[PDB]
């Protein structure tokens, strides 16, 4: 297990936990009485426990290996207001391509490592997870961008009752 | 609601937040392989869910009245190593006992404002938490040292096994 | 389907034997009566199962990928007695880091072999199981190693008793 | 995602097509009255779903990662009419490997293009998948064969009516 | 409980894991796609179930005597194929025949040296098993050879769906 | 039915009264408010209860012969305290290695008097009781040891609380 | 926690058990069998328990904020007989009326200590609880002197019999 990937993950784990912040940060943004979409509260609140759940697996593999989990400060969020639907869904999928990004990297470290294991872990729990996670969002957008081209207002009301519950 | 009252709550929230995050290093240091102590991993990373649980409470009560939520940097725990079991309880004490303070203070803030709502939103879900949690640690503490005193490893052992489980 | 894959194969069913071989002299030292630590017995003869298990499952895919099983004589364990538990435990570490390195090294061959099917089988069924067994072996180390530091028989029996079962 | 995986996705969808059009085509020939061995007629018809399964998951892949599914026209099977049974075992067995094959150059080609989340997808989904199916037609051609060389027609409706059912 | 007991137990220790050996070597040769009789197959590895059972039985009585268990090399089976179906039968009786003198000079020892305990252990636990085996595998040779005297690929193939299932 | 076994049976009846007895002073002994290890008061009754049971076995046994049960007095028990837990286990193992060859004393005289249903009834009911149990007490014993060589009192309690319970 | 607050909940927790042991003594009066009211008696027996339990409460919270529970001499109850129902009512609600006095001086301390804990404590399982119970005690008195007005040893059977069962 090298030193390379060690503080490699220990990286990660610090994007897991500022994409988690961040992710609390947009939620409730959205539960503000002067923005009021529920769906999209809860849609960024559950994302913020899944990248903490990212985190946690990350340094539960990097003590099953050996390593030391070292922990950074950790950034506040980009923004303290999020605008408008269309724009916080572009926000997410900024971040998510950086994670996917990062975990790409992690990848490629551990393929020059010869580390079949990290290049496991990482394909079993983490691409796939993030690819679909993408796909969703890319969804979501198109959605958004469709209503609010339409009605702004009328359009974020019936997507947070329609697809985000 | 006052400003002042809305910044506090801001501050307290990162508080948690920081203490959540420490909790997490005191977990995962638990359950390094030259550690190993499985029932203090767990007690702690139950600690960091409960702190986080915290903010998000104070999150929600923020938005309740009208605040608005900002965030900042989470500094770093203030160790990467954090010794031997009794090591670990005191620092936690000393953690608690700093947010239980937090906590009075905000009260008197609230009190000196006239804030009932506050003052009733403490007491009921923080104020009495964080009593019981400071006894459970003392508990705690006072039969960790007792343990110690007689043999330090075979001590730990037995705390780890018998009372943290 | 490669020859040197093939064989290699062949290697590795012969050393998950003598791994499992191994285990079963392990525990049956453990289940003497001058020993007598029956968690220990149980938690080695488990071991001596799973390996048989492994070996089972590489003769198995030798035969999907049309391979030719060849089995060789298996030497006995490399001792007749298994001294202390952590004597024991620290001796199936160093089986068991033996047994991962063996993994990656036909890893490694199938790779240069581009070959992924075999590259996925191990990663799949094998790599993971290893990183946390050996994790699940070194917590147990380190907490015979701070019992028997403290009080020797004492140590091993409240092990034996709390740990193993 | 790369333009070549794109563009070979799509390839490999059409062979899925092709492949499943040719079951089809299997599994009808031996539902004939002057053929009447429904065991293998199922057998075939199975696999041409299984074929269809497998074209749409690669589908729903393309999308997840951005890729523009772009369907082709879909070559008829090469016979009209597939002999006997050990022709028509032999024949699938050469669809498969060619599958296989096909499968074995894509996943060089994210291989070459370090796309992890495509070979990982292939390995989970497609690669075990396709090993295992061979060696079932691997075993029902040895017992085909074996029958038939002891009496053609009887050996036939033998492994019909005990193998296949 | 004498050294010559003693030593006579530790060698049938190793020819009963021996016959376990030569058993999984038959059930994986007959898991071969160029073979594949799967009833073959699950009969053989079954039996190789067994003797390590009756190997363990050993064990655990040795040691309930007060003996020490010593292994020693385990020679790898006597073949690397084993042919046709009455072929491997054949050799499986051989085997098992050699197991049964085993028992039966070990029985005599016993008895010669005034062992009760030890001539009912093998009594309760081996020496109807093994008459059992026999008897079981003399039908299974007798109707075997019956099939493949009238035709020799077509009988196989029944003895292996009919008896073996 | 010879008068050689009618007496040596109503002789191991005796024997087996008399190590009854043993076991209830034991047991009462442990049972003391100055002793008090509950653990192994019951352990003691338990055993009282078995060989009463041994004996009753016994006597049924010589009526379905028709041999005339004869009873002589029963010696009171070789201590009237048994000092500690490894003393009193000592004292245990001695009584059953002296049951245990007063076994094989009869075995003997029947097999001599070409008495199989004697030998059958003492193998069956009698002879593996008698090497599980001294296999059992071993075990204890070895664990005892290890412990108050470690630290006496200390020791005596864990192994009455964590092994005999 | 302060040495005031501190002494104030020892002083309280005397309080309480005079009240207990008061109410054990009105119970008994009306078990008499020249009183035999037995709705009465199990009334005042029934708080007797609540007082206790309420002790039980100041002592364990005394012990989570890290006072020294000190337990003083009970004073008797201020009679031996306790005249008729509306007596016994009267001197109940004294009593009630008295400690809640002492919860509202408590209160008022731990207001001038700043103490929300302490005053939220007395909030939540004393002052409501005070308020009802006087209510109802109230309710009781009225309902009796409406009876025993009209006629005073009918109205007695009548109120014990119809309202306390």
């Amino acid at each position: 297990y090298s030193t390379e990937v060690e503080a490699a993950v220990n990286r990660l784990v610090n994007l897991y936990l500022r994409a988690s912040y961040t992710y609390l940060s947009l939620g409730f943004y959205f539960d503000r009485d002067d923005v009021a979409l529920e769906g999209v509260c809860h849609f960024f609140r559950e994302l913020a426990e899944e990248k903490r759940e990212g985190a946690e697996r990350l340094l539960k593999m990097q003590n099953q290996r050996g390593g030391r989990a070292l922990f950074q400060d950790l950034q506040k969020p980009s923004q303290d207001e999020w605008g408008t639907t269309p724009d916080a869904m572009k926000a997410a999928i900024v971040l998510e391509k950086s994670l996917n990004q990062a975990l790409l990297d992690l990848h490629a470290l551990g393929s020059a490592q010869a580390d079949p294991h990290l290049c496991d872990f990482l394909e079993s729990h983490f691409l796939d997870e993030e690819v679909k996670l993408i796909k969703k969002m890319g969804d979501h957008l198109t959605n958004i961008q469709r209503l609010v081209g339409s009605q702004a207002g009328l359009g974020e009301y019936l997507f947070e009752r329609l697809t985000l519950k």
